[PDB]
Order: C-alpha cells, then sequence, then structure tokens
C-alpha cells in the first residue's frame, strides 16, 4: 500500500545514514526556511481558506514562530548534538562519562487543524534537527493546508525521509499499524488514548499534546483594563480555537460586571462594533464544530454576542455570565469564541475548583499580588503557567511546551524538541588497563 | 477490593498535601535508611532464599546502591525541588521565566525478581523524593523478598502513601485498572506492551525498563586477560540473571579460543573448579527458567560447563563456541550463565549484526582503539554503553539508566529519577503594568 511504502522508504533512507551528519540536517532546515519565504502567499491562502486568517495573523500568530524555531535550532545544533560530559566520581577520574545523543529513527507527527502549519512543521523541525526521518500526517479538517503541505514539502525536502500522508480515520488507523520510533500527536484526549494504544504494540514512545479547559483566575484587586485586554486577545484569536486559550474565567461576583464591560471594550477595539466585518476575526473550522459551539450557548445568560452564521461559520464574540459549572459549556473544551464566567468567592475556592477537574494544558492567573500567584501555582497542577498574560508562555524557546494528565505527556520546543526526538545514551568509556581498585568487586568475596 | 482500597487511600493521602514539604520527603527517605540498616540480615536472608545470594553480594551488588541513592537524593533535594530559572529573551526582560517541579500524584512501581530489592526500592526512592504517593508491586517470582517487603515497608514508611500490593498476573491485571499518574515498570519486552496498553486507558505516562540481548564486542588488538575477566564478572554474577549482563560475545574467529581460555581462567578464579561449591555463585530463580536456560544449551558446542541440577536450580557457568546466530540461544534473552560466542569477521560486520536486531539495553565493546569505540557507538543504538567494562555504567549517579525501542522508554537514577517522577511545569510571570511593546500584537492588524 501507499502508506506502507512511504514508511518503508523513510526507514530505508534513515538506515542509509543520510541524516547523521549535522550539515545534512541544517541543509534540510535551510530548505524549510526557503520554503516558508517562497511559499508565503500560498501559506496565507491556505490559512485564509481554512480558518479565515489574513496575511498578518497568518504570519505573526503562526508562521513566524516556525521560522524562529528553525533559526534557533540551526544555531544551537552543534552544541546540542555534542557528547555531553557529566560529573565524575573519585573512582571514575580515568574514565570518560558522557551523554551521547542519537536519532530515534522514523518519527510520526500527527498534526491538528487549529494551527495546521505550526503544529505539523514545528514538531517536524525538532525531529529533523535530531536526525530523524519524519512522516507527516496533517489534519484533514484543515483541507487547504493539508493539500498544500503534501505539494510543497516534497519540493524542498528529501522525498524519502520526510513524506506527507493525508487521509481520514481509516487511513490514520492504517498508518498507526506501521512501526515508528516516536510519535508526536496533537489532538483530543479521546483520540490520544487510541494513539498510545497503537504505539504500545511497537513500544513506541509518545508525546501527546492534548486538550482540556484552561482556567483563567482574575484576582479581585488587579488592573482590569490591562487584564481583560490580554484575556480577550488570547481567548478570541483564531475564533477561540487555541489549545492554550483562556477557556473560562474564575472571579469574585463583585467584579463580574466590570470584567464583562472591559472585555467588551477590548473586543470593540480589536474587531469593531461588529466583529463579522473585521478581517482580523476568524471563522470556525467546520459545520460540525460550528453546531457544537452554538449548542453550548443554549440555555445560558448571554451578556455579549450570542449569534452565529451557519453559511460562513461565524460566531460572534460571546460572553456568558453566572455560568453553572455543571452546564454543557463548562463540561467540555469550548474551542470557540464563547467565554463563560464562573463565580468563586475566594482564591481557595478557585484552587479547589481547578483541582477537582482534569489537569489543564495551561493555567492563567491575573493578580497584582505575588503571593496569590505563587500559592495558586504551588497548589494546582497544569501543563504550563502564565501569570498576567495568556498564550505567550508557549512562544519561548527556553520553556518546554506540554501537558500533564489529561492534557498530555512529554513536551517539546527548542532544546526540548531535540531531546524528545533523540535518545539520550549514557556512556562510560574506560581504559583497558589493569586497575587494582576494581579488584574488590571480583569473587571470591572476603 | 483490597487493591482498590489501597490505591484510594494512597490518592487520599496525597490529596491531603502531606508529601509536598521537603522535610516530609526527607523523613521518609531517612526511614528507608533506617529500614536498610535495621533489616540488613532479613534482606540477606530473603536474597539468599530467592537467588542464593550471600551477605556480601546481597549488599555490594544490590543494597548499597539503594543506600547511596538515598544519601544522594537527601543531599540534593533542596537543589532539585527549587524553581529553575531559564534563559530570557529580548521581549521578556521584565518577566520571570522558570521551571516549577511538582509531584505527579500516585506512582505505581512494578518490580522484577532478579534484583528484587533494588528494582523495587531504587525507583521508589526517586518517586518519594519527587513527592509522590507510591504503590509497590513486587515480583511474585522472588517470593521471599515479596513477603518481606510487604512486612517491613509499612513498619518504616507512611502506611497510606506507600502501600505494598503482592500478587500474580490476575492481581496485576486488576491493579492496572486503577488510575495512576505514572507507572514505572521493570520487566519483559512483551509484558511492557501490556502495561503501556493499560496505561493508555488513563493516559498515564510510563517508564518501561525492559530487556533484550546486550552485545559484547571484543576487538582483536586488545588485552584479552583484562577484557575477559571483566566480561566473566558481568556475565556470571547473579547466575547470569542481569538485564545489563553481556548476553553474548561478538569477536573475530582468530581470537575465539583465546577468549574461551581466558574466560575459563577467570571463572576458576571467581568460583573455583566446581562453581556449585562457591558461596558467591547464584541459582536460577524458578523451575520454568531453569528448564528454559538448560534448553538453550542443547545442540550447541559446549567449550566449558553445560551441566545443571534441577533440584537446586544450579547451572554450571557455560561457554558455547561457534554459535549460529539463528539458534535458540541467540534468538532470546538468555538471562542465565550461558555465554555464546558468535563470530564476525570485522567491526563493520559486528555493527551490522547489532543493527539487524532489536535495540539492546546495554552495548559493550572492548578495544584499545578509540576509533573502534567511537564508530560502534556512533553507528549503533542502545539504552546505555560501556567501553572496556560491563555493568558499571548503571551504578553512577550522573548517568541516567534506561532503554530504547524494545529495551524500553524513559529513564531514572539520580536527578533523572526526580525529573521522571515530577511534572516539569513551564512558568511565565509577567508584571500587570501597561507595556507599550505588547501593543503590536493586538488587532487591528496594519494594512
Ligand atoms: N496541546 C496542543 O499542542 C494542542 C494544540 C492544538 C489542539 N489541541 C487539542 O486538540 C483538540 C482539537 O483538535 P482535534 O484534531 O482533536 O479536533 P477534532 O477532535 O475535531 O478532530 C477529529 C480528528 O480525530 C481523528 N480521529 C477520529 N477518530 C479517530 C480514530 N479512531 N483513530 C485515529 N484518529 C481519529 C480524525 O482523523 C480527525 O483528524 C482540542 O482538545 C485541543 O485542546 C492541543
Ligand atoms: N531494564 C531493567 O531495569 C531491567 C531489570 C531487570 C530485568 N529486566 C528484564 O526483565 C525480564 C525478566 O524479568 P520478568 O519480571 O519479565 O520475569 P519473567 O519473564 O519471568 O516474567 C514473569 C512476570 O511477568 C508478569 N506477567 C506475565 N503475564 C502478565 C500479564 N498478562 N499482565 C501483567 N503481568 C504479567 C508476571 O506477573 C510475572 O511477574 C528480562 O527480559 C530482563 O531484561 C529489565
Ligand atoms: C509557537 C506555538 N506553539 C504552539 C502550541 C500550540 C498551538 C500553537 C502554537 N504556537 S503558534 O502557532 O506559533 C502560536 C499561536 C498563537 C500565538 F499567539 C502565538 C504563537
Ligand atoms: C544500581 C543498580 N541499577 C540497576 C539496574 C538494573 C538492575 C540492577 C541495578 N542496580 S544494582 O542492583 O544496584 C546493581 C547490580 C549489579 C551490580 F554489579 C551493581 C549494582
Ligand atoms: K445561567
Ligand atoms: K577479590
Ligand atoms: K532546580
Ligand atoms: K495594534
Amino acid at each position: 500500500s501507499k502508506i506502507s511504502e512511504a514508511v518503508k522508504r523513510a526507514r530505508a533512507a534513515f538506515s542509509s545514514g543520510r541524516t547523521r551528519p549535522l550539515q545534512f540536517r541544517i541543509q534540510q532546515l535551510e530548505a524549510l526556511q526557503r520554503l516558508i519565504q517562497e511559499q508565503e502567499q500560498e501559506l496565507v491562502g491556505a490559512l485564509a481558506a481554512d480558518l479565515h486568517k489574513n496575511e498578518w495573523n497568518a504570519y505573526y500568530e503562526e508562521v513566524v514562530y516556525v521560522l524562529e524555531e528553525i533559526e534557533y535550532m540551526i544555531q544551537k545544533l552543534p552544541e546540542w548534538a555534542a557528547d555531553e560530559p557529566v560529573e565524575k566520581t573519585p573512582q571514575t577520574q580515568q574514565d570518560e562519562l558522557y551523554i551521547h545523543s542519537e536519532p530515534l529513527g522514523v518519527v510520526l507527527v500527527i498534526g491538528t487543524w487549529n494551527y495546521p502549519f505550526n503544529l505539523t512543521i514545528q514538531p517536524m523541525v525538532g525531529a529533523i534537527a535530531a536526525g530523524n526521518a519524519v512522516v507527516l500526517k496533517p489534519s484533514e479538517l484543515s483541507e487547504n493546508m493539508a493539500s498544500l503541505l503534501a505539494t510543497i514539502i516534497p519540493q524542498y525536502l528529501d522525498k524519502d525521509l520526510y513524506p506527507v500522508i493525508n487521509g481520514g480515520v481509516p487511513e490514520t488507523t492504517e498508518l498507526l499499524k506501521e512501526r515508528f520510533d516516536h510519535i508526536l500527536y496533537t489532538g483530543s484526549t479521546g483520540v490520544g488514548k487510541i494513539i498510545m494504544t497503537a504505539a504500545a504494540k511497537h513500544l513506541t514512545p509518545v508525546t501527546l499534546e492534548l486538550g482540556g479547559k484552561s482556567p483563567c483566575y482574575v484576582d479581585k484587586n488587579c488592573d482590569l483594563d490591562v487584564a481583560c485586554r490580554r484575556i480577550a486577545w488570547g481567548k478570541f484569536m483564531n475564533s477561540g480555537q487555541t489549545c492554550v486559550a483562556p477557556d473560562y474565567i474564575l472571579c469574585d461576583p463583585s467584579i463580574q460586571n466590570q470584567i464583562v464591560e472591559k472585555l467588551k471594550k477590548s473586543l470593540k477595539e480589536f474587531y469593531g462594533e461588529d466583529a463579522k466585518k473585521s478581517r482580523d476575526y476568524g471563522r470556525i473550522i467546520s459545520a460540525r464544530h460550528f453546531q457544537r459551539v452554538m449548542g453550548l450557548i443554549e440555555g445560558q445568560k448571554v451578556a455579549y454576542g450570542g449569534t452565529g452564521d451557519a453559511a460562513t461559520r461565524y460566531i460572534a464574540p460571546t460572553i456568558l455570565t453566572d455560568v453553572d459549572p455543571q452546564s454543557p459549556v463548562m463540561q467540555e473544551e469550548i474551542f470557540g469564541p464563547v467565554l463563560p464566567i464562573v463565580c468563586v468567592r475566594s482564591l481557595e475556592e478557585a484552587i479547589q475548583f481547578i483541582n477537582q477537574r482534569e489537569k489543564p494544558l495551561a493555567l492563567y492567573m491575573f493578580s497584582s499580588n505575588d503571593k496569590v500567584i505563587k500559592k495558586m501555582i504551588a497548589e494546582t497542577s497544569s501543563g504550563g503557567v502564565a501569570a498576567n498574560d495568556v498564550i505567550v508562555h508557549i512562544t519561548l524557546h527556553s520553556l518546554p511546551f506540554g501537558g500533564v494528565g489529561n492534557s498530555g505527556m512529554g513536551s517539546y520546543h527548542g532544546k526540548k524538541s531535540f531531546e524528545t526526538f533523540s535518545h539520550r545514551r549514557s556512556c562510560l568509556v574506560r581504559p583497558l588497563m589493569n586497575d587494582e581498585g576494581l579488584k574488590v568487586r571480583y569473587p571470591p568475596s572476603p
């Protein structure tokens, strides 16, 4: 079959030793760099057709971070790939003790649809840098990006080492029967379990980048002008279709009306009085998801927005108030421009609220008080944390990006991507000379 | 069930926050130091009854490294647990960026039988230091150690946080239905797949410490006296029942006879003429494994040993020559005192041989030529590597221990244990003051 052959050719090319020299990897990454520069309009086009992105946010909210990752990895590769000496003991002074980094082999990257370039290519960059063959499975939901990547990747990159495989569920099930040396999966908690089950059959290590509801706690005595502007930015970009979007707000009932009004002011600033007319406002990926997000608005108190167009898959920036935690909008990942506000009367109640639910990919807190920040961090568990801003904690090379519990396992970005797509091999090199100090270990015992 | 209640009590005790302060963790580790000191003779008795270990090798080939691990972690815990500052970027000048370490929750440790104290308690030490509740599932095959640990662990460690669950396959199957936040499993490649399949149902991360056949390449132009003494020591300790034992030898046919003779000399030095009489020589764990290893000797050219005793599960140190790589002794992990010699005509042939097989837990090479050492490392893959020795690489705090591919995933020992049993949480703390530099990111976008 097409899938079986593509994978075969990928392993055969890895087995030939082609990817081992650092210069080969760098040249593949520089080819990727040229692909992004030369196919920029095509990439914008794909994102515009899939998610209603424009040339600005297609670049500065997705593409640029791939480029920054490529530049960073090219520069750092010599340092990362070097044998790393580790601390010796008095008994191992004459020995070499070091960590040897080596490729895993054939890596499978399964992408998702909300950032269909970044979440296919940024994992790929790390895997290429680590010296792996990389099989790409882009999301079928983002049809235009999926089609484009299958076309343009083989034009710039090694055709055998880095194949693109497109398809739906059966094709993915078929792909998952193939033997890989690592699988990075970005997607749902439910399918994540299926991915790990398939990986178990070949003892394939997994990086699962999954979902959940990222809580956003707003402290009663903080600058709400700054806070709500930052929150509205993170929540409503890509029409709320961000894994690290502030899913819901936790706040004192005394500031709920103030929060509504400031989110309001920020949303008008960003997208005008009518967001349907903003070139900067996105659309829902599919009809299936449009219906889902609209269904979560039913039976709720709509403080802002609430209306949607099925033909264009537009959903107005919606703010819900006094939301019952047991209602549908607070029982699933929204992944849409619907921001529910849930009232809690203390920091302690907020911590308990977060702790009683599944561990989120991101946790957000807005507070002028640092003890509040540190207390919430120490008493909760989440993939990552950002205090007094949203989203940005995943844009920094020095901060590994990943989940915990239901939000996932493993992590990547920057050096972590190199590590994750490598095997770190402990090495002890000794002289083959008679050492009297070793005599104690040999039988007979004293 | 008793299994469900024990896991429930462990989660409840963790959810209380009891393990969070470092003093509490240190106190549990000190209790393990106390356990080892006060139960030394009982630990020896268990290992003697299970594996025919003696008071010396029970301590110096197992127990002492748990103690060293405990001493090391107690000292380093403040350093490890502290928030880790990371490198800033030009825009993140006024921000705090760090990595915050936190426990995962309830960790399950499934131990194996060959080093039944070390491979239950060393992983536990790491999981304790990282602030987890820890459920211990000792191997049923090492019966005496399993029983002892069920008795002595609650006598020293917190009873709710650190329960011991004994049982066979049915009990483990039920235990694997419980929800854990991490599982460290030490055992076979096949059962590793079963554990990972179970873990998938709860999205539980796994550290799998598995098996394979660790190759030992012996170069032509090296000191064979020194080499074979080191090899024989690694291969024949614990009656060959070591995951990182040099499973088989790859060498040029021109040095095969010399290797045989020098292995024989070393074995005579170690255990005498008749190893059955040596206090330092172990026994096979079970009747099933006795028959299995004896089966692997059949049809082979025996150059030394080759005999056994079913009643005592004794198998004489055995060397096999001119071994067909396709024969039974070369198609499975031996895990016994049978050392096959397989002939290769070059380093290149040896590299190809290793690469055709599944990735081993350890890879060994003996050579005076650094280029041979570096080429074999660069062109092969294995969990860990030692050049000009065996076993030792697993005893060092600064070298993480674990497999790759069929030999496993993840790693532990030293700092790596703390990291493996923690969630490393990326944290960005910004000031809540107006920043003009951030305004560029907000809509509306420029034309
Ligand atoms: N952590 C991250 O980095 C990150 C990034 C983006 C999105 N996400 C998460 O992804 C989720 C949304 O993305 P999504 O792609 O799951 O959307 P979705 O669930 O709408 O997409 C359905 C996808 O699942 C696949 N699928 C369905 N059944 C399958 C089976 N039996 N086997 C294999 N594949 C199967 C389909 O092929 C399809 O691609 C959100 O929960 C979000 O939090 C996480
Ligand atoms: N990497 C390491 O740290 C390390 C250390 C020691 C041993 N090992 C490996 O362990 C292997 C031998 O140890 P072993 O414990 O597998 O002994 P073994 O092969 O005798 O296996 C018996 C064990 O498997 C379990 N088992 C069997 N079927 C099962 C099922 N369906 N579900 C759950 N459990 C099941 C049994 O309960 C029993 O405990 C060797 O391959 C060795 O390399 C690895
Ligand atoms: C760098 C990065 N890591 C991500 C992880 C998940 C989703 C998008 C991600 N991105 S991203 O697409 O580049 C990105 C998305 C939004 C944003 F505001 C800034 C960056
Ligand atoms: C420290 C250590 N790491 C291990 C990993 C696997 C099996 C035994 C292990 N040990 S051990 O039992 O202490 C050990 C075993 C044999 C030996 F020679 C020295 C130490
Ligand atoms: K309501
Ligand atoms: K001695
Ligand atoms: K630290
Ligand atoms: K602006």
